[PDB]
């Protein structure tokens, strides 16, 4: 076998996406039941997008102002209202294909499917874990906004994530289907920062367990550490300090093959420091941190 | 800048998607119109896997022993046969969901979605190459063999690939839609096993001319080099040989922007002997080989 990271079939999701159009902006929307669930910003221009009152531009507008097109059918929008950074659109039919579905709101480290789209039309599904800074390096070729994150629970569609905006770093921002950003971020135009980029320890370490699983164990070393010491080592390379929370949540990995989350913490701290002179882990040539310690326990071993 | 590698959306392909048991053995089919695809191993118990008679395993099956299941609907089979490496089910409804598709083989190098399953049921999606020994770097569960590869033009379905086998280095094999492997492989256990992995060059070039596509472009020295010369230096790093064929190929890209093949090789060249220093390409400190030319310009003509 081996390991490659996989995102969750996209066809449920597939099924819910349209196109949401005001004036000249077009982007993606959510057709749940009878409502379509997009990024409020798309009743702004550019001009607007400086410091807006939302609560203002909303007003000016009708339900005949908002175009939403299912393919190359048309929906009726009969109602609206505004749920923190979401405008949540009553339309006149219930979409046939909707999901069993939930909301739900993530943490960084966790992980989603991405279904990135195009001005309403899917065009491509990736998976991602939410950045220590709340943010997703997802890196769009920039062609359209408000594309949606997921997960599927046996037969459930868990949305957990919609696009908002590329920070000016490069990398993307947005929020939860109750319309509440991920991070302290704002729905405007002024030049705002992410967080220091840093890899979430917690999924490497997830990572190195299934590597052992699968039967690669040469990092692996006689030597144990304190989480302290672990820590201070793990900061010094960008490495997300490992709270004792995060310790627990490895238990399982720890009880199945054998190897004490502190053990396998001296395996990574001799890895940080001593780089893999060229070598490979599960196929990659670096340490993978998109894969989470639940993610592991599903993929390769109830 | 950025980057994400997608698999296509994977909801046409879902649709076709069922599973076909064979005594105790499960795995996933592929449902077009009347017909359902599958690797022909299913009739062969774990026991006869290391040197199958095929022939004769399929004279003593009956249409009935077949248990072909979509969702929890059971088509019955009327009708069955081989083609090479595959069997070719004739069931008793045609699939309302199947997509315009057409089958096609695919050389190394090329790239592909894959739609993971395990018995029937789409687990899992991902993007990869065919790499340059004709194998697979898949992350396989247990069950996902008929788990199919292929590409969405349009509205079009290319089915490329289908699942049979896993070799000694842990990687995978499997065939066209015709049955014949992609490689010098067989369907049974056998020693064989896969020449070199190796870099696909031809792809980390295209990845090099998208990164300058999106302004990632500090790698470029105004230090030219030859097609010979820059062989060397890509097989001493395990890279395959650029062939004249090869260089052609990128000829769209390197009329987009403005850089010689020639000068996007010695490009590589140069970070191949210094490394890239701490530095970044489209977000990555490592080189993408999974990307296609084709895959550069239908993502840049977005």
């Amino acid at each position: 076998s081996g390991f490659r990271k996989m995102a969750f079939p996209s066809g449920k999701v597939e099924g819910c996406m349209v196109q949401v159009t005001c004036g000249t902006t077009t982007l993606n929307g959510l057709w749940l039941d009878d409502t379509v669930y997009c990024p409020r910003h798309v009743i702004c221009t550019a001009e607007d997008m400086l410091n807006p009152n939302y609560e203002d531009l909303l007003i000016r507008k009708s339900n005949h102002s908002f175009l939403v097109q299912a393919g190359n059918v048309q929906l009726r929008v009969i109602g609206h209202s505004m749920q923190n950074c979401l405008l949540r659109l009553k339309v006149d039919t219930s979409n046939p294909k909707t999901p069993k579905y939930k909301f739900v709101r993530i943490q960084p480290g966790q992980t989603f499917s991405v279904l990135a789209c195009y001005n309403g039309s899917p065009s491509g599904v990736y998976q991602c874990a939410m950045r220590p800074n709340h943010t997703i390096k997802g890196s769009f070729l920039n062609g359209s906004c408000g594309s949606v994150g997921f997960n599927i629970d046996y037969d459930c569609v868990s949305f957990c994530y919609m696009h908002h905006m590329e920070l000016p770093t490069g990398v993307h921002a947005g929020t939860d289907l109750e319309g509440k950003f991920y991070g302290p971020f704002v729905d405007r135009q002024t030049a705002q920062a992410a967080g220091t980029d840093t890899t979430i320890t917690l999924n490497v370490l997830a990572w190195l367990y299934a590597a052992v699983i699968n039967g690669d164990r040469w990092f692996l070393n006689r030597f144990t550490t304190t989480l302290n010491d672990f820590n201070l080592v793990a900061m010094k390379y960008n490495y997300e300090p490992l709270t004792q929370d995060h310790v627990d949540i490895l238990g399982p990995l720890s009880a199945q093959t054998g190897i004490a989350v502190l053990d396998m913490c001296a395996a990574l701290k001799e890895l940080l420091q001593n780089g893999m002179n060229g070598r490979t882990i599960l196929g990659s040539t670096i340490l993978e941190d998109e894969f989470t310690p639940f993610d592991v326990v599903r993929q390769c071993s109830g």
